[PDB]
């Protein structure tokens, strides 16, 4: 399967999350998106939405946030600061394509969708907590473009229920990620696993979105049959935004394209055929040779057959076929028995 | 599938590699099982042979070694400095013991197999060399013990009849090993994915035999499945106790990050569930009123309606007054 034109098959595809990392500056998110194609990211994924698109404009006990940097204030206004605004779009879709690096969006409502299709985007991108709206999930499934959707806390009747709709509006690209929490969440509760049951149980691509650090979860994601790679991107480490606990600077975030890159070429091939430094091993495979003297006529048996290192004598399938005949020829000791010498 | 006492459905079973690291002295081998403990491997592995278990003593070409520090000594002479001599076999054995590790031999002739016998082992280890010899692989499958077999250079007949060859002994505890070649081997040439191969084509256990340095080649092989992990251990390929170390916590690492299959939501998914998509009353809305997407809204929080119930709220009256910012329950149409 395809997004854009990049074959998930053949690479895995490495999503640098621009986020909420721009800081509410777009040459932030400019110099962002050149750095994740330098750090060797396939593609970077923006958010498109509104207050509107998430949340009421309400002072009910819904709608305020507890515990957090706004430990009182509204989910509404959280959401108008972290926003990436529409008007920066038509540039980050055009750096992004300057660059050579993909760009698409995940949208959160029905209006930032048909915002979206002015800029014609190659994927979608299901947010954990937008997974469990069918109307929302059959709305992008009618563009006809492959979706990612996270699982981090849909059901798996909701899963099926996504899957229903996809083949519903004969969306055949339809991709589940695997949620990694992030620090100081425990490495027992990542369950790489599910990433094999995603794939068994609804038949879709799966992939890794990891909010964790360092190469375990997507080095291993990569073995676990993952195609897609989901990190969050910020250009400094001292840029401090929304989500800049848990997010890849550019060092890091090369560095864990090294590493995925690696465990890609390193997964290799199923075949088992011998290659070119196997069967230099192979020279020292066990052999039939002749342990001791052998005359004309002698009968071969386990007193003057021996199966040694190296390989060169007769394959050792032969051992019991060949005790018991008798020699064509004079066979000194140390020999390596041919066809033809029995 | 059980090793001795070691369960291999729980937990990747890690052997260190003694090999001829302990440069044929009692006192460096002993301190080796020790520190395998240290270093969290849960078996070491010694090689029982004699030179004649290997090959012959003759001068011939085909017995001479070609490039190595035996640039041309004997194979004879090779296997007799390297070889585990059969009188530390018994201190080796209770060394493990004491140190509460398991150990098992790799034998390499007929009569290393019957040495062996003396100390019931819990498994046996088959090196790739000795893969195509049937005759051998037939005598140690009719142990009835766990075998463990290096796929290094075997071809995929050799594979096939070790198979056979077992189910033709009754001996169903077979593990096969993909095997890594040592630098300067390309990582590209690791092949990994033959892990996989080797457990739906045989119907085995499946394992790694890691030359490698460095932690790609063990944590992926967790996550593909080996359920054995084979690393030479010292005190050119080895690894010294700081090595070994560090990848055993790293296998044990990618153990706990498997988890589960099962798509059960966690607490921590419970906690996040919380902001999940729900409906709620995005205008006051007076009894009477009829839903549409102007007063009602599929937003964050999720203590208000679930989302499923949009289709068929839409066009039902509100049977009580509804203010902007409520969340929608059932009964509210
Ligand atoms: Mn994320
Ligand atoms: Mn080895």
């Amino acid at each position: 399967m395809q997004i854009g034109n990049f074959n998930t098959d053949k690479k895995v595809f490495i999503i640098a999350e621009l986020s909420a990392n721009h800081a509410g500056s777009l040459e932030m998110a400019l110099k962002s998106i050149k750095a994740a194609k330098k750090a060797g990211a396939d593609a970077i994924k923006i958010q498109t939405y509104t207050p509107d698109s998430l949340t009421l404009n309400s002072d009910k006990e819904d709608f305020i946030i507890k515990g957090g940097l706004w430990d009182k204030r509204k989910l509404y206004e959280l959401y108008e600061s972290a926003k990436t605004p529409y008007e920066w779009h038509s540039q980050i879709f055009e750096t992004a394509q300057n660059e050579g690096i993909l760009c698409f969006s995940s949208p959160f409502a029905k209006e930032d969708v048909e915002f979206l299709k002015r800029f014609d985007p190659i994927a979608y991108k299901i947010a954990s907590f937008e997974a469990n709206d069918e109307n929302f999930v059959r709305l992008i499934a009618k563009e006809k473009k492959p979706t990612i959707v996270s699982t981090g806390i849909a059901t798996e009747e909701e899963l099926f229920k996504i899957c229903e709709i996809f083949k519903e509006e004969k969306n055949p690209d339809l991709i589940f990620l695997k949620c990694t929490s992030a620090y100081p969440a425990a490495i027992e509760d990542m369950n790489l696993k599910g990433i094999v049951s995603l794939k068994e149980k609804f038949n879709v691509e799966v992939g890794l979105s990891d909010h964790s650090f360092g190469f375990l979860a997507p080095v291993m994601a990569v073995a676990l049959g993952a195609r897609v790679i989901e990190k969050h991107f910020m250009l400094d480490k001292s840029i401090e935004s929304e989500d800049s606990k848990f997010s890849l600077d550019f060092d890091e975030f090369k560095a864990m394209v090294d590493a995925v890159r690696q465990a890609e070429s390193a997964l290799g091939d199923d075949k088992l055929d011998l290659d070119e430094k196997a069967l230099k091993n192979r020279v020292f495979a066990r052999s039939l040779y002749a342990s001791k003297d052998i005359k004309k006529g002698e009968i071969f048996s386990e007193e003057n057959v021996k199966s040694v290192r190296p390989s060169f004598g007769l394959h050792p399938k032969f051992y019991q076929e060949l005790l018991g005949k008798k020699a064509t020829k004079d066979i000194k000791f140390g020999d390596a028995l041919k066809q033809g010498d029995f």
